[PDB]
């Protein structure tokens, strides 16, 4: 399908495959809808090790590989770093604990997860004995630092971040000595937070915005206010759907693809993946991205609250 080339000289497929899915899920089922999406026709899949899926992802990349589906060198799978490990001695071990999960060689890409470092160790969320999540100080530099020496390594393809705001990006531009610029920044961008002054600057330093929760999320309420809007039920996205005889995640979808931003679309039912593909069959007008452009409300759908006094966290800049 259609690519875009990064700051790296490698090549990532624009629409790429989300395979979160809640605790509730059993893992089986990751396998099987990761082959779907395969069979579908995704060539991009995006896991990290946070996800608790990367072994059964592994698995489906490795059962189409086996049936001739596909080669390795057509997939372009991606990684993240989780927060525990962001002392730079963790990086590498890190890397190398998922690519055994996934029973990979390498990754295509590479990913700092969050930028919000959080208390070194095997457990994904630490807290202290007054139920609160315990935070670490880590230079990010240094963690990248240790991503940069994963690329040499050959284990990582291409490396980048995710849920960085403008100045964490260029606390990494930056840096004095810098061997490689993020390849992208993967962040929640959605009609109703587009992210453009981000996506603006993003583009600046030819560094790609890969939208996450383009869809409206999953909405769990453990995470999620009810009271939230629906994004799929946007009059707007609704209108734009039943006119161009398309579905609304479709045009939430397009309009990325549209503005130069890389799309991840989730979904663990055969028939809508399927319809996920379809995304490069139509183009939305000028005037229809206009009318997308104004649907904007800075809505953030995780509720990111319990770490709003970390030092790292990144919505307190405007951008
Ligand atoms: N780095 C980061 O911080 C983050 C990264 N991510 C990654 O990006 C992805 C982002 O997606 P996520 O927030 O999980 O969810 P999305 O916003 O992609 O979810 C869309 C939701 O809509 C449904 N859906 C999918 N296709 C259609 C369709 N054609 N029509 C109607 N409904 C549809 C799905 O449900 P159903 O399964 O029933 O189809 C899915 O739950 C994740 O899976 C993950 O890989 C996500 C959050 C944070
Ligand atoms: C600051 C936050 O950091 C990340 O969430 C951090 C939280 O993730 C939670 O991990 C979860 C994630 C998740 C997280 C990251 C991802 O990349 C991702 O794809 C998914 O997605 C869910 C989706 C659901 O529908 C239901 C859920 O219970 C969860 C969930 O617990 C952990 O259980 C919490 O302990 C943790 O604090 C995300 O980037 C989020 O969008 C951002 O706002």
């Amino acid at each position: 399908q259609q690519c875009v080339k990064l700051n790296d000289g490698h090549f990532m497929p624009v629409l790429g495959f989300g395979t979160y899915a809640p605790p509730e899920v059993p893992r089986s089922k990751a396998l099987e809808v990761t082959k779907l999406a395969i069979e579908a026709g995704f060539r991009h899949i995006d896991s990290a090790h946070l996800y608790n899926n990367e072994e059964q992802v592994g698995l489906a990349i490795r059962s189409k590989i086996a049936d001739g589906s596909v080669k390795r060198e057509d997939i372009f799978y991606t990684s993240k770093l989780w927060s525990t490990f962001h002392r730079p001695e963790l990086v590498r071990p890190a890397l190398e604990n998922s690519l055994k999960k996934a029973q990979l060689d390498y990754v295509d890409l590479y990913l700092i997860h969050s930028p919000m470092s959080l208390k070194p160790g095997e457990e994904l969320s630490p807290t202290d004995e007054n139920g609160k999540v315990i935070f670490d100080i880590v230079d990010l530099c240094t963690t990248w630092e240790a991503m940069e020496k994963c690329k040499d390594a050959g284990l990582a393809k291409s490396i980048g971040v995710s849920n960085f705001n403008r100045r964490q990006l260029e606390m990494i531009l930056n840096k004095p000595g810098l061997k490689y610029k993020p390849v992208c920044n993967q962040v929640e961008c959605h009609p109703y937070f587009n992210r453009s002054k981000l996506l603006d600057f993003c583009k600046s330093k030819d560094i790609v915005l890969v939208a996450y929760s383009a869809l409206g999320s999953q909405r769990d309420k453990r995470w999620v206010d009810p009271n939230s809007p629906v994004l799929l039920e946007d009059p707007v996205l609704c209108a734009l759907a039943k006119k161009h005889k398309r579905t609304p995640a479709l045009i939430a979808l397009r309009y990325q693809l549209q503005r130069g931003v890389v799309v991840l679309a989730k979904s663990y039912n055969e028939q809508r993946i399927r319809q996920n593909v379809q995304v490069f069959e139509f183009q939305l007008t000028a005037e229809d991205m206009k009318a997308i452009d104004g649907l904007d409300r800075n809505l953030h759908y995780f509720n990111s609250d319990s770490f709003a006094s970390h030092p790292n966290y990144p919505y307190s800049d405007e951008y």
